[PDB]
């Protein structure tokens, strides 16, 4: 089997990207964030608190013939950016692009945090990192892809993320049509649950490329770059006014600015980075320091290679027994 489902920018920023979802029977359809940084499907709900639930269209078990309760399981989540969701859980039939996993467990958010209630357009997370961080406890539960993977004509997935445009996620297969060149596979250490890898280098603009090992995560729920201090300190040296604002929370440039593009190493071969795609706009409406879409991991603990690197892309998430991650330019 396979599925291919558009993703779309929830907004002119590609701050996230929502997949249409099918949940239920008959099919309630929601708009997840496809989070390869994480490993829980969850959704608003209409389990979800009242004051925290502000437009997002929520899952309503009762109605799906095929939902059931997952008795005694809850999850609870916190993500790298401080937003957080909690409930208990079900079972259902999920379909992403016509690809249907039966007993898929789905989420049902009791709680989440503000960020989330504040995003209208983001009805869940659909997690495509490693089933090992999965939150439900007692009993840990698989990703849809992982529930998948064996149905699938090949244990892949693959992220075509677009740059201001709707782009792709595929299960199943490599379409070869969605690329140029040839895909670069690379390492991938699941040890912390991430499609984890190491990066060979970058370059920034047309400067050299720097042969240098960036471990990192490819997360595909993460909007921006983040990378070393030092990698991001080059790469915004070469914009005139940039600079790392304490008070925004990372590097900030003019408005006025032309970005270099940044390059980044897959093995021998170098994804580019256009400059427009590390333009994440004004600080607040009007202003003309504009946020990098190139910040600083120091706070992080982790690299991540999120969608500003990876709309940059061609993506395969190889979930073979050895995963790999694929890259091709596109």
């Amino acid at each position: 089997s396979t599925g291919s489902a558009t993703t779309t920018p929830i907004d002119s920023l590609d701050d996230a990207y929502i997949t249409p979802v099918q949940i239920g029977t008959p099919a309630q359809t929601l708009n997840l964030d496809f989070d390869t940084g994480s490993s829980d499907l969850w959704v608003f709900s209409s389990e979800t608190t009242a004051s925290e639930v502000d437009g997002q269209t929520i899952y309503t078990p009762s109605k799906s013939t095929t939902a059931k309760l997952l008795s005694g399981a809850t999850w609870s989540i916190s993500y790298g950016d401080g937003s957080s969701s909690s409930g208990d859980v079900y079972t259902d039939t999920v379909s992403v692009g016509g690809l249907t996993v039966t007993g898929q467990a789905v989420e049902s958010a009791k709680k989440v945090s503000s960020s989330f209630t504040e995003d209208s357009t983001i009805d869940g997370l659909l997690g495509l990192a490693f089933s090992t961080l999965n939150t439900v406890s007692p009993t840990q539960q698989k990703t849809f892809f992982d529930n998948a993977k064996a149905s699938l004509d090949s244990p892949v997935f693959t992220a075509d993320l677009g740059y201001h445009a709707p782009g792709t996620y595929n299960f199943g297969f490599i379409d070869t049509t969605a690329y140029t060149g040839s895909i670069t596979y690379t390492a991938v250490s699941t040890k912390q649950g991430f499609w984890e890898w190491t990066s060979t280098g970058y370059a920034v603009g047309s400067g050299t490329f720097k042969s240098t090992s960036i471990d990192g995560i490819a997360d595909t729920g993460t909007t921006l770059l983040y990378l070393p201090a030092t990698v991001v300190s080059a790469y915004w040296a070469q914009v005139s006014g940039a600079k790392s604002s304490s008070s925004v929370g990372g590097y900030v440039f003019p408005c006025s600015a032309t970005l270099p593009s940044f390059t980044f190493g897959v093995g021998s071969a170098r994804i580019v980075i256009p400059g427009d795609y590390i333009d994440f706009g004004p600080i607040s409406t009007g202003s003309s320091s504009c946020f990098g879409g190139i910040q600083s991991s120091a706070g992080i603990g982790i690299n991540i290679f999120g969608d500003v690197a990876l709309k940059a892309a061609f993506v395969v998430f190889n979930g073979a027994t050895t995963p790999t991650l694929g890259f091709a330019s596109k």
